[PDB]
């Protein structure tokens, strides 16, 4: 297994990263431990979860999961970099009640209270936002996120769905008190969907943030979604021409398109590497193998050809 | 209903703020357990409090009552906004005995410790200051409520019947160490009563504050007082006539003295809304239609050639 | 002569301030200097002007006339707390051209460079704003004066016309990094106006700003209006006839000039510096000096007080 | 004329900008004089050049134009906002030697003596970096920069074509030690190219930068291209000109001029302080006043939306 | 009773502090509570303490009987103004053991925790050092106060026997990064001993601190020494003729040298007020007699005659 | 020649402090310039004025003297750390004119123009504070000095004559703000004078200033004062000449000059940079030269502690 830092910091984590999503609604309790013990047994120590995981009236249940699985003991707890999520309504879909979502000192109160309770542990790893929130300042968010780290319930906080002024405007607001700001940031990057490269990684990057690729195969489009006879692409001929390109090129060199979406991303300067959410434990062994796979340049370079990449900005529309 | 961000901040509030200063010496327990569940099913979430209310030997018991609304669950203390207050003497009426009244960090140590007993939460969302109190620094305050908010016991801070210049002071303190300052300001604000213009509503909105109208009505003068055969104000004919025009000019328009005082602090520029203290569930549904009341350009005008505003200073006095 | 700190400030002035926008429009240059140096004679230091000053198409007259007063020489420049002003229109009456009035750091530069000019000196003690603008901010304002500090064309900084929270605001900014802030508000302060009282004169007072008073006599309605009926709008009113009526009685009974007691009120008041003396001849100096060596007893305290109540300080003026 | 702030700051400015880098390869000093002498009169206050402007072995000749055109005196350079630029290699065209392009404060210190030197003039207004330059540090950079606010020699500082994330790392560094910082984004931003909106303008808006809309008719493709073949690359794609035929189709039914809608649009997007207007003749100027006091119907800025769609900002453009 | 703001903070105290040194020692349990009972009814409610108190084998006595004392209830512990000390040996006399004494992080972190279990209270509300200890820097010293502050175990701090500079340099680096600095110092201050004025006071003034004077009386020396037939002053005949001019200007204006010792230092500017120990209840009626004596200008002068100060430093001994 | 670090600073100096007050009054210019050639040839490198040194209506000779000592060139200005002082009024004895003493930023402008003008030098190496001044604050006093570190005027700010309070007062608040505070203080001790160590020496050496001492013979009283009659109020009274008179017969059978002595007595004391040698002709510097090559014995030390007791620390010395 390769490791490598969080960003700037002292953490070690997994370049792949074990998604707990299929947890509860696809993968029954049973079968999720014994995956996390595979994961654990492959060198996978960074573990990813929030607290809508589970869906319906039944969010909640994915932590209770990984919840059961510490209980058993055998060092599970201790050797698991926990992440988990706040943002998201916890109650029935449709509007929130006020406050009930986003990211008020409020909701990160009662959120965090639970997330803790549902994994039976005293404290996280690393705490999330699962999405950017403009109408609340940044003195009241690290209030928030600080008021957790002295009480020793969370030691690091991360983010998902930023844009890249976002990731700015909190680590400075952080550092000018001495608080230590962002250590990740968890942004939608693959193949098909390239415009982190305009703001949101060189942010990451200059701040020192890990970046953690989510959606890594595009929904299954990226994973050999004609062979086996992300929908809304199928039909869209312009976009199914693409992936037929990406399928043949990839007969040719003899490659599954699951594992090359991934490594493709273990490419990418900046990126710490994909989230992978296995249903099963041969889901996770081909993940696995992916991180091993080796590119060439030349599929490097075809890759590219049939899936460019915007560019920084603001040279991606200017100059 | 309709919502508004608390100022700045990322907390979202109901336009109207359910006042509970009836609750015990007018309404029993009983009767104001149904009027807060009457407001919940409304989609009023800001609930305000102080622990004075209740008056004589009997002050404490708005803030039981509370206490006993949440005891009974079905997520009452969840979903609500809890807003109480610290300065008032909670002795014998009379002069207080030394530091049992205003804003000494001891002072604020046992009220917000016998508030909390009374409310049964562990937390209040909004603490405010009752009143200024010019003797206690802004360091040993921030002191203080610092201290509360490190122990998660409060999330916010806010100010009642402050001067302009108080809120840029705390505020500024605050920013100097990177601690959120007040969020709100509640000041007696009405068509009578209109000095707040001249430089508290100015700051409060210059810093981002929320600003909350009290005594809305001005003490019933604007609930047709007339009509019906505060008290000081029907002797004096300068202002009496002041009155008479008003419901004259309500009678024509065919509109109701209550449910327009409240319409028109709904708006004025940096008001997040009034604070209604219904004694019944009907004076409960009155207050909701004056949030949903819409005032023309013509009765805006009216009113105000009725009752001037001073403007901002130092245009009111100077140029 | 009195003479007291300005603030909080290592700056000392004479409790009489002498305001020279008189100079100009009603009295000649010559007169001018005669009532600077009669300033001199009777110890008075701090002298205000503003760019402003003279009218019309003759706005920098009074900043000229003070600029042939110093270039005569003997100590006259030395001796003087030179005080003035940027904010106001120095062209056609009218509209302003955009950026040439107001406190952009843009009109910060090209309104102290002409004051610079006029006044025919390399520095300006006390450079005020006549007014407050508040589409501009802290930090812009405090990056203009701190540039003039740093060349050494200023060395303190005063206001003019704010509210108390702009007062707070801008001394904040400042302290955040090092910077001395206001040292002194001029605002509009008499027996007849008397709602400074409510925010501006607390908050001037919290951060140790000297107060100084214009308008002292309220245009001239303090200062005997009625007597020398053998400002305009007010003696019109019949109510507020009533009050200057009881006034000027009042002072009868006690052998009394309303000229100087106008005056000697604003020096009774907490945090108050002291008035703007402005001479139109060299009475109204001396006047202004017979006004400051005055002791008002407390009974004529009291009933000036009766007939001039005033609101006293915010949120109690309206609320509790 | 319409007027705003720009951006946080005490500055006013017309919501037109005065663009003149046609001044020198198009348009001779003297035509060039008078089409910013019919700025004034429209009551346009911001004028915007560039060291580069002038073109291969001219470059400086802009600067020069303007610095001939205040030698004329007539308040000309009070009344402008004169705001240049630096990043761009002045040497010959090619790779420049080392430190004569970008933003180091060598470069600042060389770019912003020679481009005083051209304007003839002791002060800009507004100095912008033109570009961003990812290899110099905003400590350096800041520095620079303040050094010459210190000595006079400009007041605000602008950027050009930058990130979002540029932007707010570039306040922030300011802000931690008292610093004014950027005032003002010049991005490209027409109807045709929104990508400004995904984080640069939202970047803008938050730490109150006026946004400055360059190329605003998309190199002339929003100008009436196609009625006026009787932007080269653009007509020769199929898709593209579909969508310009439909935009002057659109303007023949409702009666309104391409060149003007293409402005009135900037000046309502949220955060855009106003176009670049760049003039060739008196005939730009004149339209982009006429542009400005048009307004544009619901019903127009829905069609506009609907043939030329926006991505929204960032998140939500690509995820959630 | 007469009461002042200590020093610049919101806390307001009577001007005679109770001292408590003689309880235990001189003074049993029972008559010490009754003792602190009628200066509570006197309007007393500023109390000070000391860990060493009780001396000997016996120190942490009076702590202990205050203790006591707030068990009993009626509202004794919330209404007093509680003050104690840290920096002396807590065990036998002689060299102390290291860190045992003074104020390094770890004797802060044993004292207060030993006071706050003999007092029976979980915070104290002043917590002063007892003396300066000049190998101990600030930024060690507000850590270990800080903890305490954020932990709600101590609200204000304190100094006694410092020089002006520590005075200086305590406010001046707390204040560096936001904390409320010394709010009051404890200096040995009377007629005969007058060298605080030189800067200890000037000091304290400057950074708005209440001054606290102890040895009122100088050790008995100011209270009528002569005519009742400290020692070692009486021996030197020098200052033996200072006491009698004393004694004799006193019966002149029939004034008891007691009461006049406490008035004098009420009236010096900066001054808070005396610490008076009482062993009795009679002792206790005299000091509140002496707050309530004004002196006449012309006692105040001959006191200055006989009693001559030094001035500030550095007129006091340059120009 | 002894040298030394001045407290905490990278300037070196000689542990003999030259003091030129004597010049002018005393000694003429062309006597005073051999003293401060002779000074160099000692290696005296710290030399020290003030701007009312001269006396009477000749206050700022002593200024000019060094003024013209440097006009010879020669390396004479190079070579010396020039130290001056404000506070002092300039003008006529008796009550002066507002902020023409003491430490407002008006006056520290004006006084320093004026000692620059007379010392005939662009810049003064050490300017320090004669006195405290209570009523100035510091961001007031720190701008004032800041300008002048600015502009090269000044490069280190001392002071003399202030508390100990004061001193951590002012190095606090340049501190808190980048700048470099005081680093000298000038107090009055010698043996007799002994209460500077309650708390100025103290505060001193925990910031890590200089200290200086003035009146080291305690106005000639242990320079021999007892035997040279063949400090005059002190003879006269029987207890201190007791005092004086046990130091002479001490010294005596030491065999021990009493005008070296009290100057070696001050080099032992911890934290004492120096003494002043205020010389009116070659003889003080060569005496002084020799008192720094004497080594007391600890008998001596010893005694001279018996006759001249010290207060040692506060609060101690009052206290425990």
């Amino acid at each position: 297994m390769e490791y490598t830092q969080l960003g700037r910091i002292g953490l070690k984590v997994s370049r792949l990263v074990l998604g707990t999503m299929n947890f509860g609604p696809t993968t029954d309790e049973a079968e999720s431990h014994a995956i996390m013990d595979a994961a654990l047994d492959a060198g996978i120590n960074f573990f990813d979860t929030a607290n809508v995981y589970g869906w319906g009236e039944n969010k909640g249940r994915t932590e209770e999961i990984l919840g059961s699985w510490f209980a058993q003991g055998g060092d599970r707890r201790d050797k698991v970099v926990l992440a988990t999520k706040v943002y998201g309504n916890m109650g029935l879909d449709g509007p929130a009640w006020p406050n009930h979502d986003k990211l008020s000192a409020l909701n990160i109160r009662r959120s965090v209270d639970a997330s803790l309770k549902r994994l039976g542990t005293d404290h996280i790893d690393l705490y999330q936002f699962h999405h950017v929130d403009r109408d609340t300042p940044w003195d009241e968010i690290w209030q928030a996120m600080d008021v957790l780290v002295r009480q020793g319930k969370i030691l690091y906080v991360g983010s998902s769905n930023f844009a890249g002024w976002n990731i700015a405007q909190a680590n400075e607001t952080a550092a000018r008190h001495g608080r230590l700001g962002l250590v990740s940031e968890q942004c939608l990057y693959n193949l098909c969907e390239r415009r982190a490269e305009m703001e949101v990684v060189p942010a990451a990057r200059e701040y020192g943030l890990g970046v953690i690729a989510w959606s890594p195969l595009h929904g299954g489009l990226l994973g050999g979604a004609i062979r086996k006879e992300a929908a809304d692409a199928l039909k869209d001929p312009q976009q199914r021409e693409q992936i037929q390109r990406y399928e043949d090129l990839l007969d040719k060199h003899g490659l599954e398109p699951g594992e090359v979406a991934l490594a493709w991303l273990l490419t990418r300067p900046g990126v710490t590497g994909p989230i992978v959410g296995p249903r099963t434990a041969d889901q996770l062994a081909s993940a696995v193998r992916a991180a091993e796979l080796t590119l060439t340049d030349e599929v490097l370079t075809a890759l590219d050809e049939i899936f460019p990449g915007p560019g920084p900005s603001p040279e991606a529309f200017a100059w």
